[PDB]
């Protein structure tokens, strides 16, 4: 006799520009991949964080971290047709920095989705 | 890029043994062919292969055929299937491993085995 399984875990980074909270065309491939994986892993659940950098007012950034979440998760469920219950979002607007704060540079990867996938087979 | 994927495989084979003997049954070698797939789709995976016998007859017997035994399944592996040898390690540990009764013919046939733990992401 002979068991096997086989454990999914997938990181998906996606950044933003100032304001907005659409998914830059380079992107889409990795969209791709993560539903691919969902299909290949049909238990697997995707936990969607969003964020922005620390400025403007609080409540755009509340606003604008959980809009990031979601246009990750609208890419997957309207253009990849996957069930919209495996997937969680959430926007911690400024309060999860990951970098500079004070840099255009550290700002730009304060502006980001990331989307931890678990699945196992 | 902006992604990390891992897909980690476990596998667990169980592989018994007539007395004396460390030839692979058939009822066996399908499961030995789906080690040798996952090993193929997982091509950095690797294989602790362990072999063992029941208690009885002489302890250098025991030594050499459970270690028979584990080289076996390695061979299979290897010649059958064409998986790289040094991706897959063998061990023989005779009879100090039991995992059944040795007073019974039942479980002396529990104890005349091979197990292999393969593990590998890709
Ligand atoms: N011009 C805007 C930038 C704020 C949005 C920003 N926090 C983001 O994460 O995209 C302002 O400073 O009010
Ligand atoms: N009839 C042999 C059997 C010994 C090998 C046995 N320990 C096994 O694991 O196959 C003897 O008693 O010397």
């Amino acid at each position: 006799h002979m068991e096997l399984t086989e454990d999914l875990n997938m990181e998906l980074r996606v950044f933003f520009d100032t304001n907005k909270s659409n998914i830059k065309d380079q992107y889409k491939p990795e969209i791709a991949k993560v539903a691919e994986k969902l299909s290949e892993y049909p238990n697997a659940t995707a936990r969607i964080e969003g964020h922005t950098d620390n400025t403007g007012p609080r409540k755009l950034n509340e606003r604008l971290s959980l809009a990031r979440a979601n246009s990750v998760k609208s890419a997957l469920v309207n253009e990849y047709n996957v069930d919209a219950s495996r997937l969680s979002t959430q926007g911690f607007a400024w309060d999860q920095p990951i970098a500079d704060n004070k840099t255009k540079e550290g700002r730009a990867m304060n502006r980001r989705v990331f989307a931890t996938i678990t699945g196992s087979r």
